[PDB]
């Protein structure tokens, strides 16, 4: 059968009626990978970088269960891909880093455990920059290319590390995909590839067995081509993980975090709805993301580094898609209000009187320093210890200069020297790393982060009577040669483009989001998403809003570079 642009429900229907088998499905996806992804093909998208050699045997066992009339559940026999940061037992888990190219996973990540128990089949692992500490920079496997337009990047350049997952899921190299986000490494690639994606509130999906980057910020992010598929995934993966090791927010005792089983609904697929779910709702769109905020960037020295705090120049064709999205929401009975966005303005100090996260006093400068260094060094070292690969199980034994080497011939990283930056973590391990529960600044820091969200988002949405905040996921897309072309790098590194709209505040403060396709820019053929954000633990309502918006149109297209075969 054809698998291009086919939904999970259609696949399960085919498996149940005998129209196909799990083996036939795996072969159909591997065929697309071999025709479009592998080196030496005309497209050479280079999205899938590590194959699962047992995939066909796993498919065999799945069909044996079905012939015996006992499928494990709705995802039995459904193929997916996982970002190279996920531990998949028996395969390498380099996190795209040359220093870890031979590290082998001794167990599964929690997400993978749930999917394995459900009979889902990992076809392989997807591309990413070293340690997810970037966007489109080339790692040990290079980088992935866009299936929509070879001239533009498949993700934001500075934070879009799930760049293989975005290409692979949009090109139907599997039914769905698994990604991860620290700044915008989840929302970014979803936007450029027309995907649905969900960034959960804190503690909803265990991050055990996932390569950490910043333990206060890392979250799991599922990718799918439709909201219905996204809900199929969540139904299976969202559950309580009895093992808390490595998951900072589920280990810490100072901030109340609810159990996953307390946050999820009884049934995720039941969250789908039509336009009726938008009637009478109030949605606020930040002026700063629709070219309506002349005050952005008008303080004396705005930002907290890079292009932050600067006025965002949104592409005209993205504005045109936003206006149609607004009309669709209003036609469905919703109210869309242009508003400020304190969450970002008070993090980046972008206008007179606005504080920054560094000078506001809700979190201390020393906590922000420990977050970047001491806590992250502990994250790396404890992940290696927990995995327990006999050949490499301590951060102090790592080849520092090889963690994130610079790609020769490309322009410098505007965030600084990241090869030396990452090497410092090994020097730290050699001096001795304090565990997380002995870092003195942590208690006040975690409470300060939650306090910031309460003031800037939750109480703010109450007085405005907003049901959600929404905006284009990104302001523009960087050209594909932003790594070597100065003019292209200037665009790719500008605010709203280097990182998805929201910069660091979204993940730093634990804001749940859902992203769906907003359409395709008419001038360059690149997709752009619409992001819904809301109060912590309002995830269910946000998923429903996204599903309802999706139902009002058909805003996704098959990538023109990866058509159905034959």
């Amino acid at each position: 059968i054809e698998v291009t642009e086919v939904s999970i429900a259609e696949l399960r229907d085919a498996l149940e009626s005998g129209r196909t088998t799990a083996v036939e499905l795996v072969q159909a996806y591997l065929a697309r990978i071999d025709a479009y992804d592998a080196p030496g093909t005309p497209t050479a998208l280079n999205a899938v970088v590590v194959r699962n050699p047992d995939a066909l045997a796993e498919a065999q066992a799945s069909d044996a269960r079905r012939a015996r009339g006992e499928p494990l559940g709705p995802l039995d026999g459904i193929p997916y891909t996982a970002k190279d940061s996920y531990l998949v037992k028996g395969l390498t888990a380099a996190s795209g880093s040359p220093a870890f190219k031979d590290l082998v996973a001794q167990r599964d990540a929690f997400t993978v455990e749930r999917l394995r128990a459900a009979g889902a089949i990992c076809l392989g692992k997807t591309n990413m920059p070293p340690m997810a500490n970037g966007g489109m920079q080339r790692g040990v496997y290079g980088r992935a290319e866009s299936p929509y337009n070879a001239a533009y990047l498949t993700a934001p350049f500075a934070s879009g590390s799930s760049n293989g997952a975005g290409t692979a899921t949009a090109a139907s190299f599997a039914a769905f995909g698994l990604a991860e986000e620290t700044w915008s490494s989840g929302r970014g690639p979803a936007s450029n590839n027309g995907l649905c994606a969900y960034t959960p509130s804190r503690g909803v999906i265990s991050v055990r067995g996932n390569w950490p980057l910043t333990p206060t910020m890392d979250v799991v992010v599922p990718y799918a081509r439709s909201m219905a598929d996204l809900l199929e995934i969540l139904d299976v993966v969202v559950a309580d993980d009895p093992d808390t090791r490595g998951d900072l927010w589920r280990m810490q005792p100072w901030v109340p975090i609810p159990k996953a089983s307390e946050v999820r609904p009884a049934s995720y697929p039941a969250l789908a709805a039509g336009a009726e779910a938008l009637a009478g709702k109030r949605f606020g769109v930040p002026r700063m993301f629709i070219n309506a905020d002349p005050d952005a960037g008008t303080s004396e020295s705005p930002g907290i580094g890079g292009p932050t705090g600067q006025r965002i120049h949104t592409r005209p064709s993205v504005i045109a898609l936003w206006e149609q999205a607004r009309k669709a929401l209003e036609a469905a009975g919703a109210e869309v209000i242009e508003v400020d966005f304190p969450l970002v303005s008070n993090c980046e100090g972008d206008r007179p009187g606005a504080p920054t996260v560094f000078n506001r006093g809700l979190v201390s400068k020393e906590f922000l320093h420990d977050e970047l260094w001491e806590l992250s060094a502990w994250g790396f070292d404890d992940f290696l210890r927990a995995n327990g690969d006999p050949k490499l199980n301590r951060l102090a034994d790592v080849d520092g200069p090889q963690i994130f080497p610079h790609d020769p011939g490309t322009l410098p990283n505007r965030e600084g020297d990241l090869a030396a930056g990452m090497d410092e973590y090994v020097r730290m391990a050699e001096r001795g790393i304090k565990p997380w529960d002995r870092i003195a600044t942590l208690p006040d820091g975690l409470r300060g982060l939650e306090e910031t969200r309460r003031i800037d988002l939750e109480e703010w949405m109450r007085r405005l009577r907003l049901d959600a905040v929404l905006f284009p996921t990104v302001a523009d897309v960087g050209p594909a040669d932003a790594d070597v072309n100065p003019a292209s790098a200037d665009i790719a590194w500008s605010n709203g483009v280097w990182v998805a709209n929201g910069n660091l505040a979204i993940r730093h403060l634990g804001v749940p989001t859902v992203t769906v396709p907003m359409g395709v820019m008419a001038d360059i053929g690149m997709p752009v998403g619409l992001t819904f954000a809301g109060r912590a633990y309002d995830d269910s309502a946000l998923l429903r809003f996204a599903a309802a918006f999706e139902s009002t149109g058909s805003r996704r297209i098959v990538p023109p570079r990866t058509p159905p075969l034959a």
